[PDB]
DNA sequence: CCAGAACAGAGTGTTCTG
DNA sequence: TCAGAACACTCTGTTCTG
């Protein structure tokens, strides 16, 4: 019932992982797309509800690291 | 050389609200002081703020702006 | 149940003005 | 001079569809 990234409420298993769907369109966005994310911290950001938006880096280095798969 | 904002490094476009600060900076403040915002830092509270990084956290753009002087008083 | 599309909002940064 | 209004953009998040 909790996304494994953010600790959101979770919508059931998207790419592998159970996660929230704002989770799960991020990590598609990310995967594909073409960004520029910095993390501003030490990376070790915390990923939380409120603070999710913050650090883009360090969330999709926690979808990966939990095994987000596109092809899952 | 051209003028450099003291919260995010970029450049100045002036002196707002006391600081010297580029315009980004400048309207951030305003809607900061005046609005209701969700602002937590991700960190330890010492986020890097420049140009690339001044939207990852708020909470620290803030502190900057504060700690640098600014104020809507006059 | 889940992937992707369609739709919509939050936060930001610019130009324009007196 | 600098403070404010308002538009357009990116990144994001929810509802809809197959
Ligand atoms: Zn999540
Ligand atoms: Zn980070
Ligand atoms: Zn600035
Ligand atoms: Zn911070």
């Amino acid at each position: 019932k909790i996304c494994l990234v953010c600790g959101d409420e979770a919508s059931g298993c998207h790419y592998g992982v159970l996660t929230c769907g704002s989770c799960k369109v991020f990590f598609k966005r990310a995967v594909e797309g073409q960004h520029n994310y910095l993390c501003a911290g030490r990376n070790d950001c915390i990923i939380d509800k409120i603070r999710r938006k913050n650090c883009p880096a360090c969330r999709f280095r926690k979808c990966l690291q939990a095994g987000m798969n596109l092809e899952a």
